[PDB]
């Protein structure tokens, strides 16, 4: 299998707070460190697939996203993270293979691929995480 | 006194021009040099507050963005500082400790922090200024 | 001539991509390498003057956006050349990497950014064009 980058890179961004939390300028993704129970929803990534009517369209974190098995955001401080499962809203069929997420069967594919908490994590340091996807195509 | 961060960061940017002022891009803040005259309103800064009943909320600035006593939008060479004083447009009671400004009172304040010009600065050197605010809550 | 700079920097995005486009996040500039055929549109720059009227307005592209301007990928190697044309068709000129109005006055406009010689070629990835406003004197 084989991922070639082919499309824009969205960056979601979730700041981990405690209970009292103070929001500063622009409305951004937050949430208390109480809500990252195991499937809490963090956020949904848009995703518009063009001209890919013969092609598997997937989805590559970076480097610093992913260590084997699993996805997660990863802290500004570079050190903790947030592990996640990645599923698209309307259950179609996708498959995880080493950082690349892609679509089992050809098509221009538009959705929402929504990211939710893999395992409770309550105890996740208030911070600043990020989760880095770059869209393209999968071959196979 | 001790800071908790706990919530969003908000970046204030402002462009210091000469008179003939050329904007390119996407509306931002920009004032000519000769609008920084003392008490000269920069921007405001949002900030909402949740869960805090029992809390007080605070704003803590970057470490290059106050030098004891004051804080300072930092230009993008990282010399030059445009100084500011900063205040609730309701005119609550907030106090000042080394880069944090907290509420004197507890409670989920909501408002909007006014940055001024702190004495005159005229002459202060075209370029991109910033302060980062990250919220969080304090403590006494 | 010099450039004085005295205003805000606008930074334009491309992302170039093969046929098969997957957009992910929000809306942004994307365009198949296909598409970057001479003269083809990028994206427009708003520009808009103020307290100008006795001076000639400019633009100052990045070092790293002239050699000739172009739009330099992420990766800081690939580069897409590029003309940039004001849409109402007013007279500028362009010196070592500053575009300035030829008359005097608050000019509020649309620059646009058009592909300079068929470049089909051009390898995927995330291509930017930053310029700061300000202005010209001889």
């Amino acid at each position: 299998g084989s991922f070639t980058p082919s499309g824009t890179t969205g960056t979601t961004k979730l700041t981990v707070t405690e209970k009292c939390q103070v929001r500063v300028g622009d409305l951004t993704v937050a949430k208390t460190r109480g809500q990252l129970t195991d499937a809490a929803p963090i956020g949904p990534v848009t995703v518009q697939a063009l001209g890919c009517d013969a092609r598997q369209v997937a989805l590559k974190a970076d480097t610093d996203n992913f260590e084997q098995g699993k996805f997660f955001l990863i802290s500004d401080n570079n050190r903790d993270k947030l592990y996640v499962n990645i599923r698209p809203t309307d259950n179609s069929a996708w498959t995880t293979d080493n950082g690349v997420f892609y679509k089992n069967d050809v098509g221009s594919w538009g959705g929402i691929i929504g990211i939710y908490v893999d395992g409770q994590q309550t105890n996740t340091p208030p911070g600043n995480y990020t989760l880095t996807l770059t869209g393209g195509y999968w071959a196979k």
